[PDB]
Formats: C-alpha cells, structure tokens, sequence
C-alpha cells in the first residue's frame, strides 16, 4: 500500500509529526551506515593486531586478506555515502525547519479569544470623518496558553519510519500557506443612541453617556465593538513526489517561483531516491560471504579453492579462526589486558599493535 | 572584549542572524574535528601501505610505529569528540529551531494591515443584546507580502563566528515571547444618525440606509468598524549563560518550568563548555612533534635517540623518509597507478597492499 504515513497527515500536528518523523528517518538512516563503518573500521583494526600476533606466515597473510578486504570495501562504501549522506541531510533540516515553522504557526493561530482594551470616545476622526460618535480601541490583544500536540496510537503507527520506505511514498501533505500568513477575525460594532466625544464611560469596555450606564448598553447613548473570534483555517494540500512517468522528481528548483510544498517535495524526492548502499558487516562474516565476494578473487591472487585452503573449509572453521577471536581472546602486556576488539579500540590501541610488532 | 556578536542582536532578523551563525560554528566544529580525524585515518592507510613495500627491517618498524602512534592518538581523539559532538549538536539543533520559530513569527507579525469584508446589518443581538444597530463582519483578515532578513555589512561582521570563541560569550539577547505568541491590533467603531437592521447599504464597507448612503457615512444612519493597524513590537531580553561565580552553566534543566530563552542559555553555555580536542595532524608531523609527543615513549621502546636513529637527526630527513612519500611517490601496478596517499583512499587502497603484501 502506498502512503499510509501521508494519507494519515490531516492536522497541522499530524503534517509535523510527518516531517519530525520523516526527519528522523532520514537521520537514522545515515547513523546507521556511519555504524556499519565504524563496525568495519574497528574489524580491520582487530584482524591488524592479531596478524601482529601470529608466527604462521600463512596465517598471517590470511589477516592481511581480511585487511586489505576490509579497508576495501569500507573506504569504498564510506566515499560512496558522502553524496547520499548530504542528499538526505538537505531533506531532514528542510522538514525539521518547516515542522518548526508549523508549530509555532499553530501558537499563534491558537490565539482565538480577545482581550479588550478600555476604549477612547470621540466625535468624527480618521477613518471616520462622516462619523458623530467614535469609539476607539488601542492595543487589543490575543494570546493562547501553550499548545501542543497530542498523538493517539494510531497516529504514531501509521506516521512511523515503518512506513516511510521510498517503495511506498508517492506524494507529502502539507497545512496551506494561508495558515503560516494571515490573521482571521470576525468583528460587529454596535451603537443605541446618539454616542458622541461625551460617551466617556468605559466600565463596560464600551463607550456610554446619558441615563444609566451599564451593562448590556445601559445608557441613553453607547457605542462599542468586540473582536468575537480569531484563528485561521488549517486546509490541506497534496504534492506528488515524481512526475508522470514516476522516476524523476517532480518540481526540481531553477524553473520558476516554487511554494513551500514544492521545495519539500523535490527535497524528499531526492533523498528517497538517493538510497544507501552498506557494506558486509565484517565482524559477523561467514566463509561463504568472503569467499564469494567479487574483490577478494584478486587480493587472493596477491596473497595466495585457495581461499578455501586459507580461511577454512567450513564456516566453523571460519570462525573460529578469524571471526570468534575477536570478542573471546584476550591480550594481556605491560609496557593492559583486554579482548581484541575492545582492545584495539581503546586508548591502549596502538601500543598493543607496538609491543606485538 | 564580551559579547560582540550577541550584543548586537537588536531585532527578530539579528537574533535569527545569531541563531544561525552560532548554530554553524557548532557544526563547523564538528565537522573539522572529523576532518581531522578522517586526514589522520588516511595517513595510517598510507603508512600502512608503505610498510608493505619496505624491505628493511628497521624502515618496516619505523612506519609501525607511526601506524601504532596514529591509531593510538586518533581512536582516542574520536572517542572523546562524541560527548562535546552530541552537546554542540544539542544547542545548534535548538538555535535553528529557534531561529524558524522566529522567522515565522516575523511573517505574521507583519501582517499589518487589514483587508475588510462587506458586513452585515442587524439589530440587537450576541454580543451587543443592547444595541439599536449593529454591524458585523466575518473573516476580515491580514497577510503580508513575504518577508525576508536584510543584514548590512557590519551586521555579518559582528554576528560572525570569528565572535563566538568561548572565552567572549556571556549572555544571549532573545526577542520577547509575546512576538511569537500574541496578536495585537487597534479597532474603531463609527456612528452616525441612527442605524439598524435596515442599514444595509454596505458599498463602503459598513452599514449605511437612508438619504444618500456613500462615503465617509454619506448617508442619514451609518454604522461600521474598521481595524486600523496589526502587529505586535518585538521586545529583547537578555539571558546569562553563567552563575555568577562565572563556571557553572545557570539554568539548568529539572529546577522547575523554564521560559525558551533559558533553556537556549543552557544548551549554549554547555556547547561552550564543551571543548573539542584536536590530536595531531599525523600528515604534515615533524619530527620534533613526534619524538615529542608522550606516547611515542611506550611504542618506540616497544619497537626500538633511539627515536632519532628510526626517524632521522633532522626534520627534513623525517619529512624525506616518512612524510613527503605520501603525496609524491607513486604507486603502479596490475592485478593502477596513483600517489601513495590518493590511492590508500581510493577503490583500490585494499588491492594496493594485498598485491605488496
Ligand atoms: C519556514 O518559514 C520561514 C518564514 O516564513 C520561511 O522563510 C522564508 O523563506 C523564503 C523562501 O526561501 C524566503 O524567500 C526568499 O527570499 C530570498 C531573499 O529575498 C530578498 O533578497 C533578494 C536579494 O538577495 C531580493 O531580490 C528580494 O527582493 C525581491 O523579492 C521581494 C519579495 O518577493 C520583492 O518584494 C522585491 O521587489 C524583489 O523582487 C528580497 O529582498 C529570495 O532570494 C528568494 O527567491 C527565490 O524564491 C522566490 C520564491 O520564494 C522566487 O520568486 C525568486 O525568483 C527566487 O527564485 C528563483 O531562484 C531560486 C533559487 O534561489 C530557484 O530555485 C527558483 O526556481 C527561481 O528560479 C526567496 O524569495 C523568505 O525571505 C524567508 N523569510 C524569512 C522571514 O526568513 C522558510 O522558507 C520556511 N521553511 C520551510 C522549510 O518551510
Ligand atoms: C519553537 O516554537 C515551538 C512552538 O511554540 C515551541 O514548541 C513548544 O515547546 C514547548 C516547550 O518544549 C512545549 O511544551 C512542552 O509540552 C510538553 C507536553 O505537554 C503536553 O503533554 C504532557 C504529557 O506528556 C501534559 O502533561 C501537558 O499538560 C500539562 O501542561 C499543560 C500546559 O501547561 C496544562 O494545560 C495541563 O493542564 C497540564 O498541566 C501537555 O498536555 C510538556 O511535557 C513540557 O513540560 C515541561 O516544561 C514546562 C514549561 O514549558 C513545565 O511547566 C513542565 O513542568 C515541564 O517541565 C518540567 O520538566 C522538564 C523536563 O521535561 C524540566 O526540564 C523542567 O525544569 C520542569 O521540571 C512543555 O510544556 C510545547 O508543547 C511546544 N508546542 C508545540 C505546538 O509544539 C518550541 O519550544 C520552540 N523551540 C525553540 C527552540 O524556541
């Protein structure tokens, strides 16, 4: 099914769940390849002190195959993140920086309610010149008490990283502009009488003279106005990722004016579509992975079915030798005792590499 | 001298103008800090790959022992950036987070003026029960054109990074809450003669019947309201980043509710505090900086003046042997050909010391 997560963005709080989310995703993603890395990196460190570690020459040129694979395919793989890596970041900030812009746009379109000021009464004044009675407010305000958005499980089900493969995102929803720029009021003025300069009673937030001023315009001539309500409409809107032919992105920047939606669109586009290629994972590496993959037919013609005679017959064998040793050996000097993994990334690292070599 | 930078934050655009440029001084930190760390891991792969091709015994020590020094130092280094790394991205996610919030606000906040709409007649009713007449408009609203942040020359000079060195930041300046909270307007009310339900002549944008309706009250009865002007002033505050004894970072978390600036002041007083450690620059060593340096007592007695005798008298023997091959000797082979250290970080860095190996 495609855009669950979108489909389910209705409310401003649910188009910035979105974006957090998607956000998120987008991070996670990359911290998750710069583990992988660091995961190799720490490997090829291991398999360097255990080649210092070893007598056999055989054995030793066996680490080194593991090394040189290693630094291989991660160098590799870290260079080749570096263009995706900026892709999604660019996407991330732009849906945080627009989620930003959302809440506080909800703040204040939350602000509904008026608190009027004591007004001031007069006769003809700008902009009523025709007038005989105005009734003049300054500094009418409105404020909301802190808002925030409340998510029920199923929003947070449907608007999840779960969901937010780029095999299933067609299109974003995003809150219209109008939310983000206009103030709204409705506003009625009301007179009974002949209210003039001399309707000076303000107790009711009105101007009143004459008879009994009071509540409800309780004198012979009053004149008022009250803002009744404010707040903004949220709407909604669609924005499809990719054009017709559904593999290039859609709205791509240097061709005209682009709204908020368009830019978000061409940015999620982007980094759905720059996907993030991760490496084996060395430290949980099987015979059968390293004897299959396509760079060690060369390393092993340079340091040697001869893979095979190096790194064993069976994946047991495999590990034992190469794999298990990384977490269960441990290595003990003074010039520190450790198991090698931890070892060599420690601060104890390199001398460990010294005092073996 | 103190608080350049911040002590010209004056309006919203200069406190979004901090806000950012702090915000990328973090992460400008971050990011030479791991250049550092990624120059440092490429100089280990070049040596690495020089050992491979050395004949001599001693010569194959020597750049083992600036491998093992180069681990050593720059595992640690990247250790301990993590902690300073996540709280400066801590404080430049909030600064940015911010600097949108702000950026909103001052989009509507400048919604100014009021477009009004044509009204309605009536009588008494909700929430003028008193009233002879009444006029009331629904949806009147403000936008403004969109707003963007000029910054004069001096502007980026003051607000600049070369200005947000620990050691000068005492305080930020943050824009008042009521910018981003509330909406302030002035209204007016007219009368003339005497106005009522049948005051629906609404041309002018009030209610107006009788004689000649037409503007500024043309006619016998008129009734109306205008909203003269939106918006409102944005104030600025001043947070300290210090208690008073100058060390401890004042407002921190979990004493309490506390108001967006102090919780910026927090997150920046401790990306402050939080200085990054540099460890050498392993490419451009010297030979004083190296037989200097602590851990090479441990590592050159593991594979040893004795540091003088593997790494020369004089640093430009050092620089000869150890330092200039990386960018001047090539490496050529088939199984390629490139300078040494270009090719321990290209696709075949893993080949290159399989194939000498
Ligand atoms: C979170 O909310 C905030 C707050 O609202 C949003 O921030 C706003 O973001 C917009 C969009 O980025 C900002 O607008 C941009 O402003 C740029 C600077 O404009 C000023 O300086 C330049 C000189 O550098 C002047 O030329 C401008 O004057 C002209 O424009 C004004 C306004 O229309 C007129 O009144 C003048 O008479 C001039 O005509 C300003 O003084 C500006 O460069 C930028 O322009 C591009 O985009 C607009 C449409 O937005 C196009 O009309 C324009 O032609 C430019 O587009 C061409 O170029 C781009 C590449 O740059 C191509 O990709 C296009 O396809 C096209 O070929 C734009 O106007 C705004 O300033 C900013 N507001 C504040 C307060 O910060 C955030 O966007 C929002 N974030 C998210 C993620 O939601
Ligand atoms: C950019 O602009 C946006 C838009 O304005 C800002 O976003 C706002 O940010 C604030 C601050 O983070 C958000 O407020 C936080 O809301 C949290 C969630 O509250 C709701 O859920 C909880 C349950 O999880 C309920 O308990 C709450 O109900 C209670 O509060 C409301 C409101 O007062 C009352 O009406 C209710 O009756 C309840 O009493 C809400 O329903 C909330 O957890 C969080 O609370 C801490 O901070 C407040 C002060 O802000 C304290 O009063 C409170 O006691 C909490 O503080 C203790 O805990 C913290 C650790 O969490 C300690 O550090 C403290 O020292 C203290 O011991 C806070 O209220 C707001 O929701 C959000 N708005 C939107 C629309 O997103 C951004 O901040 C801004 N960013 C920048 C960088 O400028």
């Amino acid at each position: 099914a495609k855009d669950t997560a979108a489909g389910h963005v209705t409310t401003p709080c649910t188009e910035i769940l979105f974006d957090l989310t998607l956000a998120k995703h987008y991070e996670n993603q990359i911290q998750a390849a710069e583990s992988a890395l660091n995961r190799n990196y720490a490997a090829i460190r291991s398999w360097t002190l255990l080649e210092a570690m070893s007598s056999d020459g055989n054995r030793q040129n066996a680490y080194t195959g593991l090394i040189a694979y290693g630094i291989q395919i991660t160098v590799n793989a870290e260079q080749e993140l570096q263009g995706p890596k900026q892709t999604k970041l660019r996407a991330a900030a732009a849906l945080r920086h627009r989620a930003a812009n959302l809440s506080a746009a909800l703040q204040i379109q939350a602000a509904q309610q008026a608190t009027l000021t004591k007004p001031t009464a007069g006769g003809a004044q700008t902009p009523f010149s025709g007038a005989t009675g105005t009734c003049k407010y300054e500094g009418i305000t409105a404020t909301a008490g802190e808002q925030s958005c409340k998510y029920s499980t199923e929003d947070e089900e449907k608007i999840n990283a779960a969901h937010m493969n780029p095999e299933v995102m067609t299109q974003i929803t995003t809150i219209g502009d109008k939310y983000l720029t206009t103030i709204t009021l409705d506003a009625i003025a009301g007179s009974k009488g002949n209210p003039t300069q001399s309707s000076a009673t303000y107790a009711e937030q009105d101007c009143q003279d004459g008879g009994n001023p009071g509540p409800n315009f309780g004198g012979a001539n009053a004149l008022g106005l009250q803002v009744t309500k404010l707040g903004t409409k949220a709407t909604t809107e669609k924005t499809n990722l990719y054009t017709a032919g559904g593999t290039e992105c859609e709205h791509q920047p240097g061709n005209g004016p682009q709204k908020t939606k368009q830019r978000l669109a061409y940015l999620v586009c982007e980094a759905n579509k720059a996907a993030i290629i991760t490496p084996t994972d060395l430290q949980t590496l099987t015979l059968d992975a390293l004897i299959s993959a396509p760079e060690m037919a060369a390393i092993g013609d340079a340091l040697l079915q001869l893979l095979k005679k190096a790194y064993g017959q069976t994946n047991e064998q495999f590990q034992k030798n190469f794999i298990k040793p990384l977490a269960a050996q441990t290595v003990k000097f003074k010039i520190v005792s450790n198991t090698v993994a931890a070892l060599m990334s420690s601060p104890n690292s390199g001398l460990a590499l010294a005092y073996h070599k």
